């Protein structure tokens, strides 16, 4: 873990060369289109973001500080409807188990029955508590554990042939809000997305997700762009970030425009039968990205050719031409 970085204000976040090398570049082709891009979330490629179910990286402490600031300002970024309390404990069990197995240098868990002892050495936390007893922890169980893992989480109730957004911790969204979406069903919360409904992507995806079983989790990548390494690109805080989309120039694209990738996990939670949706968010500046000339060339092509409704949906419209012109320099054809 490097020195504390910000994702707001002075934007001190930056990637080491190792963090650049493992960035999850999301484009298998020189153009992008929506699809059901799901695969089994099996461990692969040691050192990569796909090695473990939950990826903890160099920015862990910085990010947890960012989460804490968001929640200090707005505790309503975390919501757990009462029927989802068991699912919140399932989520805390899954995260603590995997973190302690995969990063034993940073996390430890020992248990006897419902007497659990969790240590997070990175954050100086040493907690003895009662699994299932929310008065035993300093806050509600989903908030407790997600204050200690990178990325956002939604917890979906599966009922009546659908998924319902009935709990979550959403502090680094790509321009959406859990308080807006609370209680919505799968196709409903997806209503603003262009193209993909008519394509069948959401029908097919819902069907795959409803069939997810314990021990066979699934993953996909999503992406967008963000100006500055701003994690909290929420409706709630628009006045703090939306203006930056007018600040891109030919001279500053490389330092301002960031590629944002979401490594998404869908995992069945074993007591409750709920579905955990992890949204692990990676950021890389274009100066960093173009370190890799194959990434640079491919991003030029993607951005030049991206369907306008998809560009508009992603919020790239205002700076897209400047961006495209800048990236063209890295594309020998
Ligand atoms: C339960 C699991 C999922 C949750 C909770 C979730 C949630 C969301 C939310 C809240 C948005 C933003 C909508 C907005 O603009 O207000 C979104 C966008 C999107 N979702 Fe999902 N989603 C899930 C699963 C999937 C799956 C399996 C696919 C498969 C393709 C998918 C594809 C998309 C697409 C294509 C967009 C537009 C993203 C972009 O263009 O950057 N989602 N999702
Ligand atoms: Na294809």
């Amino acid at each position: 873990f490097k020195p504390l970085e910000s994702y707001r204000e002075d934007f001190s976040f930056r990637n080491s060369p190792a963090a650049i090398a493992r960035f999850p570049f999301p484009f298998p082709e020189d153009q992008y289109m929506y699809s059901v891009n799901l695969e089994p979330a099996v461990s692969r490629d040691p050192g990569s973001v796909f090695e473990h179910q939950f990826d903890v990286d160099e920015h862990y402490v910085s990010e947890m500080a960012e989460r804490a600031r968001v929640l200090e300002l707005d505790p309503g970024r975390c919501l757990v409807m009462p029927h989802m309390a068991q699912a919140a404990w399932d989520t805390l069990a899954m995260l603590m188990e995997h973190l302690a197995r995969d990063y034993p240098q940073h996390f430890r868990l020992t248990r006897q029955g419902d007497a659990w002892h969790w240590q997070n050495l990175a954050l100086g936390i040493d907690q003895r508590f009662t699994f299932g007893d929310p008065a035993s922890l300093p806050c509600e169980p989903l908030e407790y554990i997600t204050r200690q893992m990178q990325g956002d989480f939604a917890v979906l109730d599966q009922r009546d042939g659908d998924l319902f957004m009935d709990a979550g911790m959403v502090t680094c969204p790509a321009d959406w809000s859990l308080r807006f979406d609370a209680g919505m069903s799968f196709k409903q919360w997806h209503s603003p997305v262009p193209m993909a409904h008519q394509m069948g992507v959401f029908d097919r995806a819902l069907k795959y997700l409803l069939n997810i079983q314990v021990g066979a989790p699934v993953r996909r990548l999503n992406w967008t762009l963000t100006i500055n390494p701003r994690l909290d690109t929420s409706p709630e805080t628009y006045h703090e970030w939306g203006n930056d989309r007018g600040k891109v120039t030919p001279d500053n694209v490389g330092r301002l425009v960031h590629l944002r990738v979401e490594l998404q996990l869908m995992a069945r939670l074993p007591r409750s039968n709920a579905l955990l949706f992890g949204i692990r968010t990676y950021l890389i500046s274009l100066d960093e990205l173009v370190s890799n000339p194959a990434w640079a060339q491919r991003l030029h092509r993607v951005m030049r050719d991206l369907p306008d409704p998809i560009a508009d949906y992603k919020g790239i419209t205002r700076y897209r031409q400047t961006l495209v012109d800048w990236l063209r320099r890295f594309d020998p054809e």
